[PDB]
This record gives structure tokens, sequence and C-alpha cells, in this order.
């Protein structure tokens, strides 16, 4: 139905937290998703919410919470890895609805360098 990703880009150092904002529009029961696009590959599903517990855990430390009250589906990760650089897309759906995508959010991760 409708999804909004208010930030187009995010720059962050390896080790720090990350929050990618997503707002949705619907009235019914929404099906929510996060997809990730790594360089030189197609979209992949990162996490999804259909029902039950609003906090959903996806691959590699990624988390998202469905909030009906706040009508949000913010994605978070406690400590980002350098390989997390990518474009993240929020999408929404429903019982008799098509899948709709947001404009996406580019995440640039600065790698941590030691000696
Ligand atoms: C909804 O927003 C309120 C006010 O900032 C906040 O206290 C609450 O935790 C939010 N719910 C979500 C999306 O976690």
């Amino acid at each position: 139905q409708s999804v909004t990703q208010p930030d187009a880009r995010v720059t962050v150092s390896e080790g720090a937290s990350l929050q990618l904002r997503c707002k949705y529009s619907y009235s019914a029961t929404p099906y929510l998703f996060w997809y990730v696009q790594y360089p030189r590959q197609g979209l992949q599903l990162l996490l999804k919410y259909y029902s039950g517990d609003p906090v959903v855990q996806g691959v590699n430390g990624f988390e998202a919470e469905f909030s009906k009250s706040n009508s949000s589906f913010h994605l978070r990760k406690a400590s980002v890895h350098w390989s997390d650089s990518a474009v993240y897309f929020c999408a929404v759906s429903g019982f008799a609805s098509a899948l709709t995508f947001g404009s996406g959010t580019k995440v640039i991760v600065l790698p941590y360098i030691q000696n």
C-alpha cells in the first residue's frame, strides 16, 4: 500500500549502531519486509513480518519491530559490520494487496582499521 524511508543515505563507522527508519501506510493488517541489495547482486529478503511477535530477527544481527501505534518498521543492528554497506529497502503488503517498495536507504560503513 505505502512505505516511506525518510533517509536516503546513512554513513556509519564499523562497530556503531544503525537504525534505518521506515514508515508505512495501511489501515488493515500489514505484511512488512526489509530487503537488502549488495553490490553486483539482486535484492534479497532480509526480514519479514506477517504476524505474531512484532520484533523480528533477520540474518546477521538485523532486527525490526512492527509498531501499529507508531505505524513504523524501523530496522536496527547493534554493531554494524563493514560488509553491511548496501542499499536497504522497506516494503509493505497484505492479504489482498501487492508488494510495495520504499525509495531505499544507502548505508555506507567505514571499516575499522588496526595494526
Ligand atoms: C513510538 O513512539 C514513542 C514516542 O517516541 C516511543 O516511546 C515508542 O517506543 C515508539 N515505539 C516504537 C516504534 O518502538
